[PDB]
Parts: C-alpha cells; sequence; structure tokens
C-alpha cells in the first residue's frame, strides 16, 4: 500500500512541477 502510495505521490507531484516550469515559461514568453 505505501509503495503504491508514494508511487503515486511522486506521480502527483511530478505532474506539479510540470505545471510549475510550464507556468514558468509561460511568463517568460510574456517577458
Amino acid at each position: 500500500e505505501k509503495e503504491r502510495q508514494n508511487r503515486l505521490a511522486e506521480e502527483r507531484a511530478r505532474r506539479e512541477e510540470e505545471e510549475n516550469r510550464r507556468k514558468a515559461e509561460d511568463e517568460a514568453r510574456k517577458k
């Protein structure tokens, strides 16, 4: 269970950092 939950949690965090760098490069284009 913990293996599964941690895997899903890192998948979530990776998607989150994807969106963060994405908004970052968007703002960069606005610059």
